[PDB]
């Protein structure tokens, strides 16, 4: 009811799944309820890219045009003249939530259909990617296109970052990028004790959707996998980052 | 689950269950953190620590023991007193036949109960409390934590050794292979799993009608399910019934 109380206080629906990999203790709340995944899908996209590309393959330069630019391209629109390596695009996508970077990377792996096939392969039968950015934001209550659950997103993130879906060196690249995320200071990072390391990917969308998925490392112990999702009832509703920070505090306490 | 509560009532036993579908992170729990005497299940965790300290080659090392070293149940070790046995042979005997002397010999090889506990603490297991050798570890009374653990801790520790990076792939398949070929659990978890499902388990039984089984199960299509099913009764000399674990397993499967 600590989570229910937060739902009332922020007038939002909460989706939570946390797993302490050291003890298999979990914290759940509407863990299997669908939410549009928004930008969090960028983390899983790079995971699949790392699966199919050698580290040298990431130095390959990708060329695009102004015509390839979409709604939010903080880094990509600054290099349209020179193109960018896949390594640079993965960096932009994960640390700045660059939409064009996500689109170029998605094309590299075969598009949404291939992304979905690869996730189904690793055991994710829930995440349903269907579109590129920013069209994936066009989700209405009741539909499953471009949605997932807290359990599914957390489990797929764990698969790529902590399990054997990727070899050591590649897991480390993914974790390093996410640890250096620039957009999540007010979310999960704001709800963990000082000294805890966080690797996360945030997201936001229509219906006041505000998400954050992460791997958290206590100073002493095994990592904790956490997915905190949320949405509101109005398409144009505004979100409040504090809901995520507060929900995280409850999770840490519970753990 | 009401289904678990009914089994507890029917068999006059207490159940400790923890199941985790590693592919979906879905779990099935029932008194997951209640302590039970681990009995023979500790043999699987002991071998895990052994593989962690010795190289595959070191496992070839011969071990010499006498009749002095034989205890209350030595189906295998009783046939090699003079020849001796290699660590690999002892591990095999301990895991597949629940050989008690083998367990003790291996326990000594890794440093004794204190060392086993220390290593388990090192991998994240803060509840499993090994203190004695076989068969003394069976001397446990309600309220005491000596030689007890929980379904959650036992399942998690098994997963760490068999499915996680606690052991190199090479040693992990050695452990899984022995357990897959266990000869003592046909009427337990194995009896409650659907046809086509592969099982790697280690059974156990003890005082107060304690009857346990910890396993890694592989469905035809899918990632493994780690499962720990523990049980006990209120009377020290209480008799256990394997059907309880088989039935409890069927519920876990339906749930998953």
């Amino acid at each position: 009811d600590d989570f229910a109380k937060l739902e009332e206080q922020f007038d939002a629906k909460l989706g939570i799944f946390a797993l302490d990999t050291g003890t298999n203790r979990t914290v759940t709340y509407r863990p299997d309820e669908r939410f549009a995944f928004a930008s969090t899908i960028k983390a899983l996209t790079v995971g699949v890219l790392l699966q199919q590309k050698s580290i040298e393959d990431l130095n390959q330069r990708i060329t695009y045009t102004r015509d390839d630019l979409v709604n939010y391209n903080p880094i990509t629109e600054k290099h349209v003249d020179t193109g960018m390596t896949l390594k640079e695009l993965a960096d932009a996508s994960l640390r700045y939530s660059d939409n064009t970077a996500q689109n170029l990377i998605l094309k590299q792996i075969g598009g949404p259909e291939s992304l979905k096939k690869e996730l189904r392969k690793i055991g994710d039968e829930v995440t349903n990617p269907e579109r590129f950015e920013p069209e994936l934001n066009e989700v209405n209550p009741g539909e499953t296109q471009d949605t997932s659950t807290a359990r599914a997103l957390a489990t797929s993130l764990q698969a790529f970052a902590l399990e054997d879906k990727l070899p050591s060196e590649k897991r480390e690249l993914l974790i390093d990028w996410m640890k250096r995320n620039t957009t999540g200071d007010a979310l999960i990072r704001a709800g963990v004790p000082e000294g805890w390391e966080v690797a996360d990917k945030t997201g936001a969308g229509s219906y006041g959707t505000r998400n954050d998925i992460a791997i958290i490392w206590p100073p002493k112990g095994d990592p904790v996998v956490l997915a905190v999702l949320s949405s509101r009832d109005k398409k144009d509703a505004k979100y409040d980052d504090k809901l995520i920070a507060e929900a995280t505090k409850v999770v840490l306490k519970a753990l």
